[PDB]
């Protein structure tokens, strides 16, 4: 039921859409996913990635 | 950073892949997503849907 982003690994802009590569809590690095920014309401994680 | 499934709305099997329709905490009903079962480690929510 509960999903937590552990780390923002990367960002891409493809055909104008911003997406972030996310590492998930309790999942393998093999299951990282690219997610549209629209829903990534995560400032501490994004700032981490920016720095 | 934190994402929580509030409710399992539906299930489909398309081209043999099982997916569940999920309602997300703090998001609109407009942003429900179909998610592959492989990662949906959520028994209380799924059982809810089964009943």
């Amino acid at each position: 039921g509960e999903y937590v982003v552990e780390k923002v690994l990367d960002r891409r802009v493809v055909k104008g859409k911003v997406e972030y590569l996310l590492k998930w809590k309790g999942f393998s690095d093999e299951d990282n996913t690219w997610e549209p920014e629209e829903n990534l309401d995560c400032p501490d994680l994004i700032a981490e990635f920016l720095q």
